[PDB]
């Protein structure tokens, strides 16, 4: 159902993640962790004591596609082998490992990047309330997640 991730996304704030290539999601999705430059690390942390929950929104440079998104679990903190300065390392809990090509987001405009289609932003571009709950709505569900436990942490 979905009922348990539209609790998740109630009041959530939403964040446009831009990653050059594969490799760096593909380390984010088994490690459960983000790294970013520091003006975006700052944003971050300021939206994590802010919110109930900060949802990452990510998407491959010329893929074409989102590949998932996932909740903050912590702030920043001071190895990991990316594919390139940054700064601390955030946990995150997966809510959707599954793609969701821009093709079927092309409806959701960005209020807070000039009313532009929500695939459109640089990297750290907040994405506004209800854009950012209706694109992760669109994702194809995720039968191996369970939001039990990241309800608990909220």
């Amino acid at each position: 159902g979905t009922s348990k991730l539209k609790y998740v996304l109630q009041d959530a704030r939403f964040f446009l993640i831009k990653s050059n290539n594969h490799e760096n999601v593909s380390l984010a999705k088994a490690k459960g962790v983000w790294s970013t430059l520091p003006v975006n690390e700052k944003k971050l942390n300021l939206a994590f004591r802010s919110a109930r929950s900060v949802i990452l929104i990510f998407s491959v440079r010329e893929s074409g596609k989102f590949q998932g998104f996932a909740r903050l679990s912590s702030e920043s903190h001071h190895p990991i082998h990316w594919v390139l300065m940054l700064g601390g390392v955030f946990k995150i809990d997966w809510i959707c490992r599954r793609e969701l090509p821009f093709t079927k987001s092309a409806h959701l405009t960005n209020p807070w990047n000039e009313h532009k289609p929500v695939k459109i932003g640089r990297d750290g571009q907040e994405i506004e309330l209800e854009c950012g709950t209706q694109l992760c709505l669109l994702f194809p569900p995720d039968e191996s997640i369970d939001l039990y436990q990241v309800i608990h942490k909220m």
